[PDB]
């Protein structure tokens, strides 16, 4: 397979560069913009250099290692032009892939996840470790799961949705674009664009945008 | 093996045909009491017909893969009468079973499931994606765990019980028969018959019967 | 390797003994002060006798299977004198170890938990079923985390921290030394040394000493 250009080099970065080895995949290096982290490492890989740095690895695949929907969004846009670059699809050897899963391209699924059946995610999605997503689950591009989030059945996740760590999404939730739900928290109501809810049960704190 | 025959064409049964399937077993087709699921598939399983076909499968194991724990019951209970009928036990081969677990016949253990030790469950049990068992935990007849439900050490859940998704039990808790622990829920007191209970920490919402 | 002593043959021993069985250790017996445990069994396990025959077991690995931080360090310090005995470090085979992790002996890895990278455990820690520590977490010594407690990246737990079973720990939270985190706790800001907090989100409730 090609060799892997990772864009992030903070703590998700760390973790999918853990995640590209035990798959198998040869890690180039890292872009990324902060000027601490210049000729800096993660377990013998170097950050390269900046994003704008990219067009020099056009013969690598590439991920977008950051936690932020709206940061691999803004990445894409900027510095990916359409069907100039490649990007993988890395998926842990311990997660579990079921039956009609599909999968977009730039998505990460980590360690101890589980896609059951007859689920789609679009581009550039992070399923972070042990987190389910039950039968029906559709997600959009751009959404980050964060580890243990409980997704059930036939919940839908708008583009550049965040689910964060340890929350439970009752079935047949939809939740709009841009929406964030907190860790921990407990959605048994339908949530808006750009919405920030929090809280067992999940109430509006605030909207993102 | 005989062949299995699926009662519920719904999420639970689409989830439990991939569960049969993963064990090595043929499904010969799901019965399904749904107008619109006649002559119906999911991934080449036929809907057969009706809960009243079963005579004609007395050759096949079945499973009851609907959520409801009453539902089970009552679907055991009109339609299948004590030593007519022979029932599947499914275990994912990613379930760990651990030491001295006695599971009656009916159960279905999904993907990640945890049973460490001295656990028991009764007929016709669920235990769902990822959720934990763990030391002298006791279920009933006809209970539902669903995904990532947290059940803490020498928990007793009575009959036609029903543990919500990603909820947390603290040790030593006991259930009475019939109740139901919202999604989410922090439980740390014991339960009585028929009793929802819901949040953090969990309290009443409402009885079921 | 050496035979293995179990201290404590209450539900964690219980749990503790099943994971040494399944690492392909040998247990001699367990060391327990409860009288009416004396010539009791679990699994083919002897309790051989009270803590103070631990001196005639040199020759064997210890471990201390009891979850109460504050148990653990008791009985170390009393039971225990540095350089005397050898403990042994238990990781479940379907523990998921990843890349520069450090565990310092005594610590118990159950089932299912998952350590992904940069994280750093001091001695007699327990990590419980299907829990995870993300990125950067550090323990230190006693410490315990309870089954699918969700850790978050660089997260610092104290030495005697407890966190409750399906807790959530946001990235960057530290816990100071003792503190207790309920189960189901949603934890999005410091702990404080001995605090206990409870909830959604969490607040103190009580401080242990
Ligand atoms: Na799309
Ligand atoms: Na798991
Ligand atoms: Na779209
Ligand atoms: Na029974
Ligand atoms: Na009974
Ligand atoms: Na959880
Ligand atoms: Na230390
Ligand atoms: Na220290």
């Amino acid at each position: 397979m090609k060799e892997l250009i990772i864009v992030g080099a903070g703590g998700h970065g760390n973790e999918i560069s853990w995640l590209a080895k035990r798959c198998g995949r040869v890690v180039r290096g890292f872009l990324d913009n902060t000027v601490e982290k210049q000729g800096t490492f993660i377990r013998d890989i170097p950050v390269l250099g900046t994003l704008d740095e990219c067009s020099k690895f056009t013969d690598c695949d590439f991920v977008i290692a950051i936690g932020s929907p709206r940061a691999r969004k803004k990445i894409i846009e900027h510095f990916f032009p359409e069907g100039e670059f490649t990007f993988a699809t890395l998926i842990d050897p311990t997660a579990t892939i079921g039956e009609n899963i599909h999968i977009e391209e730039g998505t990460m699924i980590c360690a101890g996840g589980i896609l059951t059946v007859d689920v789609k995610l679009g581009k550039h999605c992070i399923v972070n470790t042990n987190a389910v997503l039950s039968h029906g689950v559709i997600l959009g591009d751009y959404v980050t799961v964060a580890p243990n989030a409980s997704i059930s059945g036939d919940v839908s996740l708008g583009n550049i949705v965040e689910i964060g760590a340890n929350a439970t999404i009752r079935e047949k939730v939809s939740v709009q674009d841009g929406a964030m739900v907190g860790m921990g928290s407990v959605v048994i109501r339908n949530i808006l664009s750009n919405q920030v809810v929090v809280g067992n049960p999940a109430k509006l704190l605030k909207v993102i945008e």
